[PDB]
């Protein structure tokens, strides 16, 4: 029937794929379990973390099961992917604090607590049980150094002295994928494009440990602004989902101020509006751009999803007053 | 009619776009001139440079005009985009040598020398005529430092002491786009995803210098291998297009050895085969994978395009003998 795949491609939500036909066939023949993870490096998520998780909700709409992973264990280490400098280690108590904040935001994006619906996992639960010796004998023997060395995600830090610990992070993410595959039949891992290396490590580790070849990876596009500026950065800094760090008004204003060149693409990325309504908004944008109907709709949909009706209205007021 | 755009999306050749609707309308309403550039940092191109240029040939097939730019001037500086370390400056004579090698390879991919067909330009021709003072008064006054600072392409080097010269490279690429827009009516610049920053600089510079708002940018996807390994790297190092650095046999073997998960996508990226023939090859791959029809076809098409019939046949022989 390919309804979901066609929806995803119309929205431009799929960037890299480990096996295009394989994934499409999988999605057409069965109900799939998939996951996306987030490390607790701050006590809130920001809009840059939003697209992959909303995309998991689009899969859920078609009968698939999403798994949201919080990196209680990997967050004690730090992902080097795409970054250029070694990150400082966080304290156990700060990570605990962060997990608590990010967890609350996840409960607002997915409905956890149901018998067979969305699931929230913390990788500290299994990674914290692994000893150094069993890690080297059970998993490390199945990873090649050259394989790890010839990868995108770490050349950036290769040139500037990557530590052995940042170098092994990719294997921890790999262990997570194998664990959810065996425990919850997870067959697909989703993530932003900077995660391509960590995602393929999981697939190759499973292939080497068990000849398991029914696992795939998908990445979501890096979100761009037509002028080339970084998306997700407001006047001060990042646009947080925590109302205490970025107020509903600031959040709402971020959306209402997107350009005409990017607004339709963002309606496709961030809202659950149908194609008919979105096409109507595109015509309105072409015919009556001064009405900003597209931006207004975008701001309302996302602000309500993240902060609720009440906060939206108060943001709509402060906005009418400021100008 | 949107025939070209539909072909491009079926092949998965478009990643980032500055204005999706704008581009589509432009391509439907007129014959467009577009360009892609390459800096002479080696005396040969490698397969990593291939996709954007072949994609320019697909546009040409539909009546558009491609411009190929060789960076005789920017190559004296070095693009910092995506890289993590300052590059050493090359000598004028080495750059001259490189321009000569890369130029020959371009004459084999496009048909230059016609009245209104493909054009080969060297940016040293106009950048070499700019003095320091006129550069600051004519162009520099129209670029904002914050704008430049809040960009992807250089955070990687921002953390490790980017020089002022690497920091200004993006403006040189911007000047090139404005120059080809005014001189050859160039309206679209194409490039790999690492060029998104340099491409948008051109568009914003034109917008600030002349309120010119009929220019767009398109990036081609980073080519991935299903296992996550870097594409375009053979046993030793990079896969060059120069027969003296990578023999036709080595080139041919690179293609014939691609996995079943990536072969169809590569036929769509690198060949001019139609959808019907490609779909037939996909069925053959699913039904009789041991025949490697898809890989064989891929290797033949690209090796012939790059090295010619004679070299192909000799590679087909050495290949039958080695195994
Ligand atoms: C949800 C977003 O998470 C971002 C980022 N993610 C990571 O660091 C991941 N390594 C988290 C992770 C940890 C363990 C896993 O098994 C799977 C994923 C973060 O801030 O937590 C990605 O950089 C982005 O591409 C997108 O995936
Ligand atoms: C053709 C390929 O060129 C690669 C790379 N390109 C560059 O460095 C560009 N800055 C070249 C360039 C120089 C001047 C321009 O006006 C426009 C483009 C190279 O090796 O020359 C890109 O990294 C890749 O994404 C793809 O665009």
């Amino acid at each position: 029937t390919n309804v979901l795949i066609e929806d995803l491609k119309w929205r431009g939500l799929i960037y890299q794929q480990t096996d295009e036909q394989g994934i499409e066939d999988l999605l057409n023949k069965e109900q799939v379990t998939l996951y996306c993870g987030a490390d607790p490096t701050a006590d809130s998520l920001h809009i840059g973390h939003l697209l992959p998780f909303l995309t998991l909700r689009r899969f859920q709409e078609h009968g698939h099961r999403p798994i949201v992973l919080i990196g209680g264990g990997t967050g004690m280490i730090g992902d080097p992917s795409g970054k250029s400098e070694e990150r400082v280690l966080q304290t156990e108590e700060q990570v605990d604090k962060n997990i608590e904040g990010i967890s609350k935001q996840m409960h607002n994006i997915f409905e956890f607590g149901t018998d067979h619906g969305a699931v929230l996992v913390n990788n500290r639960d299994w990674l914290g049980q692994i000893s150094l010796i069993s890690f080297l004998r059970d998993y490390g023997k199945h990873v090649g150094v050259n394989y790890m060395l010839g990868k995108d995600s770490i050349q950036s830090r290769l040139e500037h002295g990557i530590s052995y610990t940042e170098f092994t992070y990719t294997i921890l993410q790999a262990i997570d994928f194998g664990h959810l595959n065996r425990e919850l039949n997870c067959k697909i891992q989703v993530g932003g494009s900077d995660q391509w290396g960590n995602i393929t490590s999981g697939i190759e580790l499973m292939r080497r440990m068990y000849g398991q070849t029914d696992a795939y990876g998908l990445t979501i596009p890096l979100v761009t602004k037509s002028d080339g500026k970084k998306f997700g950065k407001s006047e001060s800094g990042a646009v947080w989902l925590d109302a205490e760090k970025t107020s509903p008004y600031e959040f709402y204003q971020f959306w209402i101020n997107q350009s005409d060149e990017d607004v339709i693409k963002f309606l496709k990325y961030f809202t659950f509006l149908g194609k008919e309504e979105i096409d109507r908004l595109e015509q309105s944008k072409n015919e009556a751009p001064h009405l900003r109907e597209a931006q207004k709709t975008l701001a309302e949909e996302v602000t309500k999803f993240i902060h609720g009706e009440d906060a939206l209205n108060d943001a709509i007021r402060i906005s009418q007053a400021l100008f």
